[PDB]
């Protein structure tokens, strides 16, 4: 299962703050394999897919409007685990119920402005890249790192 | 709501480690709005008010002492759930049960050494920004990044 | 003319050692502008066209080898002087001439092993830039920090 | 020894609002100053006015007058041998494109107006600006634990 | 309890990956002595004795491989409750399990490559500081920062 | 060539004031190898032969006592260029003339506190490793990341 891959997106408040490359570092000295990344700027069209599962939630609307305000950095990420590893490192939905250590716990306040999506599972992980990559967007490279980070 | 605001202290085992810098950025990348900041020698009657809830403790008196032989930096920071907030940042009370990310769970490890006081309540906190501070020291100004940490 | 860009790619090499997120971090706490980004394995007769100016040079042929030999992490950059100024933070071509301080003095040895590469002139950025990037992966975003980074 | 050597330094509003400030108070005490006084403080135009008496006749002295009032600063004063001089050479060049990577201007900022923070140019220049923002029982003695690691 | 003493070890991955320092990082800004230090090859009659407890489980042979497979940092550090807290910095065996925070949970994945060994209890470290360490090799030296970690 | 070696050792003041980390982090990211390590509390006597070429200079007597006073980090690393670079990387002997980026500039104070000692030349780094390191404490062991570091 280390060829399991999540989606991960930087929103536009870890853009505007300048957090992206403090995200990226995480992952990387996590040990995970970067296998496709760029920056957009989603359509509210793509982001209501996104989030089609929250299309009954009263902050559905703004969440769509607010995640088309501004760029964003798409990624996938590929290693064991790594769909809810990433979502360990992220930290809870809630800022205030995400400790530190966590990207959430220490970079942000509140629900709204929570820095960064990771997929929630292996399925809406598959969905996610789909949904936002192009198969040839996404990158197999011979990672030198492997052998130090898996038995 | 997001105008809440919390005392913080650097104690005098803080600024003699050195990490007076390393606590604010803490404080500055979750985002929270720094209002008011001075370094102080406190005396002991103002230790005494500040901690008189710990009077009939047996740890009292050199508490105070304590806190009085050296510089504290204080502090107040505002933000959306700053108080609560801040007490998770900083971790428990006895560093031996602060988890690793909070500040006494990387920097410390006996409770009468250990690095900042944070208010434990809204009741608390607003005490204790009376307490040390005058009103013509807590500031209002205007911050950039508002618009990416809150709806 | 704060609206200047340059073209830098991270090298093979910077994403094998997992230095992707910290060059990005670098220029985010300098102040300036992500106005592109992707993960790609570049073909041969891109990096020839790249790197046209070296066609002669005796390390050409490898050159273009390397840098197609794994992936690169392609950047705009956007900001007043951002291209002589990327030059600067980046150091010396040759490692062993670049002070600590600069990327390739703090993580790099060897000039055939020097992490990065950002446009030389203004001009070559222009080239650069149109040739590795589509207009519309070029974006546009209103800085939040942009007052308090320029008059 | 000229250990007591003491810097006037301040973080300028841009430095606040991209939240540097303990960036920037980190780096000062690795290096191994002495904090002696630390405030948040909104500065008048009278006070900076006097603290920039000799840019007065600059063209850009109205602006910067203006600028460095229009939101909170840090002030600050560190105690150290050579202070003053090693102060500046860690904060690097006015102009931010001259200061090399590595010091604070080189590392965070671009532009000559928005170039992060204050420090004096001189003993002299130090002392009057000491005066001129602090009180002298705002300036704290402490014994430095650290004293007999950085100095001889 | 101040004199209490754990062994730690960075692991051949740890030293592969560059980790070390930011290892020894962790542990000194928590306020805990570093009384012994160095760099060796662990022979694997050693290893099998380090790792007595295990011989039954099904993984001990490859564990004593890797763990000869190449140069480990052996280290003692001192200070009150250091066997328990040091565990707590590390993070649980499994990684998958380690929150972030932790050394593993931060900068490991798998079980097999975990980065460190730290002592599991007092009498562990007894028999571990003893097997890897002479007497002569653990130094005790006058801490300058003990006043401001011990009340 | 690439396996140049060069001694450095961090002195007492280094590890009391917990710096110990921080130093072999920045011999890490640079691309170095570490090839032998250890703390140790030197003798008056070895420290007058490490310092013999300073017999004559005003300060050589304190300069020893003060080497003798605490533990040291001996070490050894290897790579091209190990023996310049260092010097380079730890800046000038009086850390007034360090520019920030060096570890003298960015942490120390005065020439006689300057934190670390390194080789001034391939000869003396030579004298200085047989000196301290029996050659059984020099380990080779294979380096994942040179691939990365060199041609
Ligand atoms: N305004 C607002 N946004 C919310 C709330 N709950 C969730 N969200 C947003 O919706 C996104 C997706 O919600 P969910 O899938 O439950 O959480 P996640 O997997 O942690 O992102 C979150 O990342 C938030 O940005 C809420 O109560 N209010
Ligand atoms: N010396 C000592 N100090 C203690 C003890 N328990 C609490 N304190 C101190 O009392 C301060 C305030 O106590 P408390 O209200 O429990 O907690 P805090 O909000 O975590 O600071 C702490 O910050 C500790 O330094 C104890 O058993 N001994
Ligand atoms: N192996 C090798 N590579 C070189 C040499 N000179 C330059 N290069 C490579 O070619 C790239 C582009 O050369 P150039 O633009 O002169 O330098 P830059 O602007 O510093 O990148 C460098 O960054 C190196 O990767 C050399 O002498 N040998
Ligand atoms: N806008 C602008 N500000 C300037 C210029 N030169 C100097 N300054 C400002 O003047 C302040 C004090 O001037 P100076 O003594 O030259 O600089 P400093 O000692 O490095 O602060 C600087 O810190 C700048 O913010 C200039 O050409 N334009
Ligand atoms: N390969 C492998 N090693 C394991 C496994 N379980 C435990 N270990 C190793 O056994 C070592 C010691 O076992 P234990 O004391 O249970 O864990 P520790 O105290 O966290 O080191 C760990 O550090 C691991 O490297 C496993 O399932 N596979
Ligand atoms: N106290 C003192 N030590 C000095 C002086 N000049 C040199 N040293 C010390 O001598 C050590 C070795 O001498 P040198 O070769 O000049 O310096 P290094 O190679 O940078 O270590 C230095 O690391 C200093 O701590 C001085 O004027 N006073």
């Amino acid at each position: 299962g280390a060829h399991e891959r999540t989606f991960l997106a930087v929103k536009p408040d870890g853009v505007q703050r300048r957090l992206v490359g403090e995200i990226v570092r995480r992952f990387e000295r996590k040990g995970f394999k970067l296998v496709a990344l760029k920056l957009v700027q989603a359509s509210e069209e793509l982001l209501r897919e996104h989030y089609a599962e929250l299309r009954e939630r009263p902050f559905y609307g703004r969440l769509v409007k607010y995640m088309a305000s501004g760029p964003v950095v798409a990624m996938v990420w590929q290693g064991l685990d790594v769909v809810r590893t990433s979502r360990a490192l992220i930290g809870a939905t809630n800022p205030a119920d995400a400790p530190p250590g966590t990207i959430r716990g220490d970079f942000c306040i509140e629900v709204g402005k929570n820095l960064i999506h990771g997929s929630d599972s292996v399925e809406s992980a598959r969905r996610e890249i789909a949904l936002w990559f192009r198969a040839d967007e996404l990158l197999c490279w011979e990672d030198s790192a492997g052998h130090w980070l898996y038995e």
